[PDB]
DNA sequence: CGCTTATGACAGCCGCG
DNA sequence: GCGGCTGTCATAAGA
C-alpha cells in the first residue's frame, strides 16, 4: 500500500491530516510543518532555485507557518516579491506525497446523507433550525449500509415504528417499493426523543467519521441544519464534534442578491452532489431538484406521496421514512452512473489538492503547475492583485436572417488552449510589442508582418519562440497525457475482464485531462490566478478573433474560385470557434437532380469537405501562422454538421433569426450518419424552460415542419393548433418563470414601480389567497406558472401566478380556469415567437399575408 | 461560491395638434 | 396611442 492523504487542514502552526497508511487503515496526525518561501538574491548567491524568469532565489525555511506568513506581509510592506507556494497545505501535500498518488477508493469513507424536518410554518431555515429533525438516512460507503434514524415522538406527532416488510411491498399492496438491492442493507434505529436521536447520530458520526461528505444539497440545508440544531440544543462545543478536529467556521455566501451561510467542517471534504452535477454534468437543466434530475438520469424520481410534505410525517410515517431512504439511494444511483465523486478524487490526487478544490479551476491549475516547477527547482511568482478589467472576448458574426438550404459547419479543436501553445503565451515569455494595425488589416494579410523574430498576437503582443513557456508547456503535457490514456483505451479492447477492466475505468483519465484543458483559459482570465496577465488574456482572444475571420476569408475565397463565382458570401455565420457555410452553389454544380436519394448528397458534401475544403483550410491557417510567425501550427478545423432538406421535399434547409438563434436539419455529425434526421435548434424558444410545455412542443413541430416539409405543411399545422388551443390542459399552456425579489415590489400586496409581469402575477395570487394557510404559498426564488387573465376578472389584474409543478388550490381555480385570456396567451407565447421564425425564413404561417407588412 | 457574447419580455419615460 | 429606447429580469450555449 503506497500511502495517500484523505484530508488536510492548516489549523494555525500545525497541519492536521487524515490519511491511509501503508496498511490501508485510517490514521490521523498533527504535524508542525516548516514551509519554505523565496526571495530574489544577488547572483553572488549560489542556488539551485530560480523564478520562472530565470532570476536566482534564496530558499527561506521557516520555524513555523505563522513566521512564514508574517514574513510575507512584512515583505509586502517593504516592496519586494515573496516567491513560493503561500498555501502551505498544498506545499505540505506536495512534500509528503512527492510521487504519483495511487488511491484505493475502497479505503476512503464516503458518506451520503439526507435529513427530514417536519415544519408547519415555511421552509425550515437552516440558520435557525427551529424544528426537530425527525429523520436521518446516512449511507456509509465502507459498510455499504443505509443507517436510518427515526424520530418516533415529536411535538408534531407520535408515530409507529417504520416497517421494512411494508417498505418493500408494491405500491399496489400499499408498500413503498424500496428496491431489493438495498432492502437488506438498511439498518433501522427508532428513537423516543430528538435528543436521543441527535446524540446517537453524533456518536455514530465519530465512529464512521466521513472523509468525503455528499448528498443532495447537504451543503446548504442538511449540514447547516444538523450543526445548528445540535448547537442550539446541546452546547456549541457538542456540535463541533461533527468535525474530526473540533474546528468549524461559519462561512457566509452573498451571491445573487442573496446571503446564505454554510458550515466549514475542518477535516472533511464536502462535495454536495447538486454542485458536482451542476459542474461536471454539462447539461443545463430547467430545474435541479433531486426529483427532476433523478428522473432525467434514472427514469424514476423520488418516492411519490399525497398531501403537503409537512403533513406527511403524521398522515403516513411509513412512506415518510421510505421517502427519506429512497432520496439517499437516488443520489447514489446517479453517481453509480456519472461517477462524479470518483472523478473528483482522481482530480484531487492528480493536482494534490483538498478534494473540495476540484470546484476551483484556479486552485487546481496552481497546484498542478506548482508541483511541475518544484520538480525542477523552480519558484512560482507571488500572487498579485489585479484590477478587474474586462477584455474583448469571442467573435460572433451578425448573420443575415434567412433560410439556408444546405449548410456544412466546421470547428476548431481546443481553440484557446491551442492558441496558447501556437503563440507560446505565458508570463515569462513576453518579448515585447509592435505597432498595431486595425484588426481587419490582419484578417486580410494587408498589415505589415509583426515580426521576423517573435511569435505574435494581433493585440500587439510578441512572445519568444526559442524558449518554452510555463503555461504552454503545462497544457501540452496534459494534452499528451490525454492522448496517452486514450491511447490505452484504443488498444484496451484487443475472459474480457483483462481488456475491459480498465479500458473504461482507465479512460476516465481522458475525461479529467479534458476538464483541465477546457478550464485553463478560464483560470488565465481570472485576476486571482498567479499567472494571470491582462495583456496575455487579451492576446489569446484577439488571436482567436483573428483566427475565425481569417479562415472565413480563406473559405470564402476558395469556394468562390471553385464555384466560379466572385464576391459571393459563403460563410453565413461564425461563433467564436466555428463557421457555418452555405453549400447551395456546391449542390448546384452537380444539380439536385443527379442525386439518387438524400444520403447521396449528404455523401457528396462529406467528401467535398474532407477532400477539397479541409486542405484549403489547413493551407490557409498555415499561411496565417507564417504571418504571425508563431512557435507552431495547432489551428485544426473539423467538419461538424451537414444539414439540408430531405431530397425531393419542399422543406427549407434551416434558418437563422439572429446571433445564437438558428435551427438546422442535420443528417450527419462528425461522421455519424443518423438514421432519421435530427433538429439542431439553438436559442429558439423551443429551448427555453420559460416556454409553456405544450408550446415548446408545437414550436418544435413547427420548426420541423418548416425544415423537413414545406410551407404548406406549416400552415396546416398552425391552423390546427389555434383551432385546438383552448382544449389544452392549462398546466401545459401556462408560461413559467422564477420569482426573484418579490417583496422588492411588494407594496401592500400590490405591484410597485417596474414590477416584473410575473412577480405581479404572484401578488395577484397572493391577494386572492390571503387568509388561507390551506393554500400552497409562493416562496421566494422559486418557480411559478403564469397565466394572463381576461379583462374584468375578480382577481383585479391582468395576470396570476402560482407555485409550479402543482395544480392550483381549488379556492381560486375554476375562477382562473374561466378568466385566463387564451387569446393573449396564444399570441404572447406561440404566435409571436413563430412569427419571428417565419419572417426570418421567408415563410408565411397563414395563407395570403400582404407581402408588404415586411417593409419600413 | 468555485462568464463574455446575446436575444427577448416588460416597464416606464419621451416627443407628438 | 405608440414607435424608439434605456433599463431590470430571465434564460441561453460553451466554458
Amino acid at each position: 500500500m503506497k500511502e495517500f492523504y484523505l484530508t488536510v487542514e492548516q489549523i494555525g502552526d500545525s497541519i492536521f491530516e487524515r490519511y491511509i497508511d501503508s496498511n490501508g487503515r485510517e490514521r490521523t496526525r498533527e504535524v508542525e510543518y516548516k514551509p519554505s518561501l523565496f526571495a530574489h538574491c544577488p547572483e553572488s548567491q549560489a542556488t539551485k532555485y530560480f523564478d520562472i524568469y530565470g532570476k536566482p532565489c534564496t530558499r527561506k525555511l521557516f520555524a513555523n507557518m505563522r513566521d512564514a506568513s508574517q514574513w510575507i506581509k512584512r515583505m509586502e510592506d517593504i516592496g519586494l516579491e515573496a516567491l513560493g507556494m503561500d498555501d502551505f497545505k498544498l506545499a505540505y501535500l506536495s512534500d509528503t506525497y512527492n510521487y504519483e498518488i495511487k488511491y484505493d477508493h475502497t479505503k476512503i469513507r464516503v458518506a451520503n446523507f439526507d435529513i427530514e424536518v417536519t415544519s408547519p410554518d415555511g421552509f425550515p431555515e437552516p440558520s435557525q433550525a427551529k424544528h426537530p429533525i425527525d429523520a436521518i438516512t446516512h449511507y456509509d460507503s465502507i459498510d455499504d449500509r443505509f443507517y436510518v434514524f427515526d424520530l418516533l415522538n415529536s411535538p408534531y406527532g407520535n408515530v409507529e415504528e417504520w416497517s421494512i416488510e411494508i417498505a418493500a411491498k408494491l405500491q399496489e399492496q400499499g408498500g413503498d417499493e424500496v428496491p431489493s438491492e438495498i432492502i437488506d442493507k438498511i439498518i433501522y434505529m427508532p428513537f423516543d426523543n430528538e435528543k436521543e436521536l441527535l446524540m446517537e447520530y453524533l456518536n455514530f458520526w465519530q465512529q464512521k467519521t466521513p472523509v468525503i461528505l455528499t448528498g443532495w444539497n447537504v451543503e446548504s440545508f442538511a449540514i447547516p441544519y444538523v450543526y445548528n440544531r445540535i448547537k442550539n440544543i446541546f452546547g456549541e462545543s457538542t456540535a463541533k464534534r461533527l468535525s474530526p478536529h473540533r474546528k468549524t467556521r461559519v462561512k457566509v455566501i452573498e451571491n445573487m442578491y442573496g446571503s446564505r451561510e454554510i458550515i466549514t467542517l475542518f477535516g472533511i471534504s464536502v462535495l454536495d452532489y447538486i454542485d458536482l452535477y451542476k459542474k461536471f454534468s454539462f447539461t443545463n437543466q430547467p430545474s435541479y431538484s433531486l426529483d427532476y434530475i433523478s428522473e432525467f438520469e434514472l427514469n424514476v424520481g423520488k418516492l411519490k406521496y399525497d398531501g403537503p410534505i409537512s403533513k406527511l410525517r403524521e398522515s403516513n410515517h411509513q412512506r415518510y421514512i421510505s421517502y427519506n431512504i429512497i432520496a439517499v439511494y437516488r443520489v447514489l444511483q446517479i453517481d453509480a452512473k456519472r461517477q462524479f465523486i470518483n472523478l473528483s478524487l482522481d482530480m484531487g490526487y492528480y493536482a494534490k489538492i483538498q478534494i473540495q478544490s476540484v470546484f476551483s479551476p484556479i486552485k487546481t491549475w496552481d497546484a498542478i503547475i506548482f508541483n511541475s516547477l518544484k520538480e525542477q527547482n523552480k519558484v512560482i511568482p507571488q500572487g498579485r492583485s489585479h484590477p478587474v478589467q474586462p477584455y474583448p472576448g469571442a467573435f460572433v458574426k451578425e448573420p443575415i436572417p434567412n433560410r439556408y438550404k444546405y449548410v456544412m459547419s466546421f470547428d476548431l479543436t481546443s481553440l484557446y488552449p491551442s492558441i496558447i501553445r501556437q503563440v507560446n503565451i505565458s508570463p515569462e515569455t513576453i518579448a515585447g510589442t509592435f505597432k498595431v494595425a486595425p484588426l481587419h488589416d490582419y484578417i486580410n494579410a494587408v498589415a505589415e508582418r509583426p515580426s521576423d523574430v517573435y511569435s505574435c498576437s494581433p493585440n500587439g503582443m510578441m512572445y519568444y519562440k526559442d524558449r518554452d513557456g510555463v503555461v504552454p508547456t503545462e497544457i501540452t503535457k496534459v494534452f499528451n497525457q490525454r492522448k496517452e490514456h486514450k491511447g490505452y483505451m484504443l488498444a484496451a479492447q484487443r475472459m474480457l475482464f483483462r481488456a475491459q477492466r480498465t479500458e473504461v475505468a482507465g479512460m476516465t483519465a481522458q475525461i479529467n485531462r479534458k476538464l483541465l484543458i477546457n478550464s485553463l483559459y478560464g483560470a488565465l482570465g481570472n485576476v486571482w490566478f498567479r499567472y494571470y496577465d491582462l495583456r496575455n488574456a487579451t492576446a489569446i482572444t484577439t488571436f482567436g478573433q483573428m483566427a475565425l475571420q481569417w479562415i472565413e476569408r480563406k473559405v470564402n475565397e476558395y469556394l468562390n474560385e471553385v464555384c466560379g463565382t466572385e464576391g459571393e458570401a459563403f460563410v453565413l455565420y461564425g461563433d467564436t470557434d466555428s463557421i457555418y457555410v452555405s453549400a447551395d452553389k456546391i449542390i448546384d454544380k452537380v444539380g439536385e437532380s443527379k442525386f439518387r436519394d438524400t444520403n447521396h448528397w449528404v455523401d457528396f458534401l462529406d467528401k467535398f469537405a474532407r477532400e477539397r475544403m479541409e486542405p484549403a483550410i489547413d493551407r490557409g491557417f498555415r499561411e496565417m501562422c507564417e504571418y504571425m510567425n508563431n512557435k507552431q501550427h495547432l489551428m485544426f478545423m473539423d467538419r461538424e454538421a451537414i444539414a439540408g432538406p430531405p431530397l425531393g421535399s419542399k422543406g427549407i434547409g434551416g434558418f437563422w433569426t439572429g446571433k445564437k438563434r438558428y435551427a438546422l436539419n442535420v443528417w450527419d455529425m462528425e461522421g455519424t450518419r443518423y438514421a432519421e434526421p435530427k433538429l439542431k435548434i439553438m436559442g429558439l424558444e423551443t429551448q427555453k424552460s420559460s416556454t409553456p410545455k405544450a408550446v415548446q412542443k408545437a414550436l418544435k413541430e413547427c420548426i420541423r415542419r418548416m425544415l423537413q416539409e414545406g410551407e404548406e405543411s406549416l400552415q396546416e399545422y398552425f391552423k390546427e393548433f389555434e383551432k385546438e388551443f383552448r382544449q389544452l390542459n392549462y398546466i401545459s399552456i401556462a408560461s413559467v418563470s422564477s420569482a426573484n425579489n418579490i417583496a422588492k415590489y411588494d407594496v401592500g400586496g400590490f405591484p410597485g414601480p417596474k414590477c416584473p409581469f410575473h412577480i405581479r402575477g404572484i401578488l395577484t395570487y397572493n391577494r386572492a389567497i390571503k387568509g388561507n394557510i390551506d393554500a400552497p404559498q409562493v416562496v421566494e426564488g422559486e418557480k411559478v406558472y403564469v397565466l394572463p387573465l381576461r379583462e374584468g376578472n375578480p382577481f383585479g389584474d391582468k395576470c396570476i401566478a402560482w407555485p409550479s409543478g402543482t395544480e392550483i388550490t381549488d379556492l381560486i381555480k375554476d375562477d382562473v380556469l374561466h378568466w385566463m385570456d387564451y387569446t393573449v396567451l396564444l399570441e404572447k407565447t406561440f404566435i409571436k415567437p413563430l412569427e419571428g421564425f417565419t419572417s426570418a425564413a421567408k415563410l408565411d404561417y397563414e395563407k395570403k399575408a400582404s407581402l408588404f407588412d415586411m417593409f419600413d
